[PDB]
């Protein structure tokens, strides 16, 4: 956060639409700190799949020589076994 | 270490197209450890921008109530002051 601590702990009362949204994912109250609002928005965001975590770590290799060699348009940098399998089809163990 | 150390250190010879890919970003040899192949693949990937921060960190809220509350189709989770500004419009302190 580039937001000062004092600001994060500011006590606030969500308007009716923001309140309904927060309670829709389990918020219990009518007043919150700003830190609490952000926690519940985070839950809302993840629940409505407005952010995708897997898609944060993707190589897009279609129409590139790498896509030709691996035989795929995309892959996760976090899935090492899957990369190794694709690499092995392009070499010989000595 | 998803991959065992000994496998990472396995000595391998890239077939011609992979080899040309590797030398295209500075690789100097015909023979490599698997670790070395992954390093040079990484350099290729980043050079050609096949992986790019431009697609990262985004909340796409255009088609959700949140987009209507925030007045935008999307926002970056890293833009903390923007997020605060957008939230303050939706409340009273
Ligand atoms: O770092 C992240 C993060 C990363 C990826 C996806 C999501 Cl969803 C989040 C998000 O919540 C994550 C969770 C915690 O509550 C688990 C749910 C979030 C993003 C955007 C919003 Cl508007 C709210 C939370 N978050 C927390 C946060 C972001 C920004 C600020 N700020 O403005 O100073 C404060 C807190
Ligand atoms: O963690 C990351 C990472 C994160 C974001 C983008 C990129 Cl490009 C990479 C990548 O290279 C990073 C750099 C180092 O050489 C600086 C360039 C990479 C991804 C995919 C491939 Cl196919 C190769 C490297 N990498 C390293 C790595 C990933 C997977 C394995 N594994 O399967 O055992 C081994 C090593």
């Amino acid at each position: 956060s580039q937001i000062p601590a004092s600001e994060q702990e500011t006590l606030v009362r969500p308007k009716p639409l923001l309140l309904k949204l927060l309670k829709s994912v389990g918020a219990q109250k009518d007043t919150y700190t700003m830190a609490e609002v952000l926690f519940y928005l985070g839950q809302y965001i993840m629940t409505k799949r407005l952010y995708d975590e897997k898609q944060q770590h993707i190589v897009y290799c279609s129409n590139d020589l790498l896509g030709d060699l691996f035989g795929v348009p995309s892959f996760s940098v976090k899935e090492h076994r899957k990369i190794y399998t694709m690499i092995y089809r392009n070499l010989v163990v000595v």
